[PDB]
């Protein structure tokens, strides 16, 4: 049986989903209960965190632009998903997207994680550059069970404190 | 590090590699060695096997129209893929993918397979509907290791003579 319905129009879909797609949610997963997690990522986003993907992320900027701000050989990269982009995301490699345009669509595919294999959200400090605070968490939702997670990051000045500097996060 | 190279242009991308997509080809991997399987499907291609797929297979018709003649609840549906269509087939559904369009182009994205999960290619009789002949393979080449499958179904009259009333599929 065909599970996940039929084929339908992807365009259409956005269009209708604009509204969801716009704060104060962003995301929108397209279909439920499958092992690839398809979803829609719109703008404007608030992001500081870097997501440690256990698995690939693959990512198709259908409308506007936005951009990653990575994490590469020990520097503070950055790579942008301009209009018509895709991009292949190897596992681990820390990212903090930033969706500034309103009306941007964003197509994010990704895998369920398997029981054990953990999902990483790090922020560092902006002036000495140590790593400030990571929780790991067996990602069951991609779209409601890092939220808390922020909350209470950005509730606590001691998460937030740089353990090498002292410096208190902005969150 | 970036295994997998910088964002992208998709669009263009898939204009560059035109004439890889008309025939011979058809296919076209997107990265080599990754988990996420991420292909170009062009047309017109000629398919006569259903595939069973033990993982899901993610569907986008980004040009022009192709369609997927299936096996649903034991009978033989028609899923289109009309160019803007997405589409994710579940685990297993048997499916014939029919590209009748020169300059089509379907992102297709898949994963790649843990050793023991195995590929399934069949072909069905169209008289009497009987499953004609089915191979059963590990499959590390989503492009290279299907054609020998096919030539030796098409070379061999016994692995095409149904078992049930006895018409010896064309191929
Ligand atoms: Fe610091
Ligand atoms: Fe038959």
């Amino acid at each position: 049986m065909l599970t996940y319905g039929a084929p339908f129009n992807f365009p259409r879909w956005i269009d209708e989903h604009a509204h969801l797609l716009k704060p104060p949610v962003g995301n929108r997963q397209v279909w439920q209960d499958s092992d690839f997690i398809v979803t829609v990522v719109g703008g404007p986003n608030h992001r500081t965190d870097y997501h440690d993907d256990p698995l690939e992320e693959f990512f198709y900027q259908l409308r506007g632009n936005a951009y990653l701000n990575l994490w590469v050989d020990g520097r503070r990269e950055r790579a942008d998903l301009k209009e018509g982009d895709i991009f292949l995301l190897p596992p681990h490699v820390r990212h903090s997207p930033q969706r500034p345009e309103a009306g941007s669509a964003c197509l994010v595919i990704e895998r369920q994680r398997p029981a054990g294999m953990l999902d990483g959200f790090e922020w560092y400090c902006d002036a000495c550059g140590h790593l400030v605070h990571r929780v790991e968490v067996q990602l069951k939702s991609i779209v409601t069970d890092l939220p808390p997670l922020f909350e209470s990051f950005y509730a606590s000045e001691d998460k937030r404190r740089c353990p090498h500097c002292g410096q208190v996060h902005p969150g």
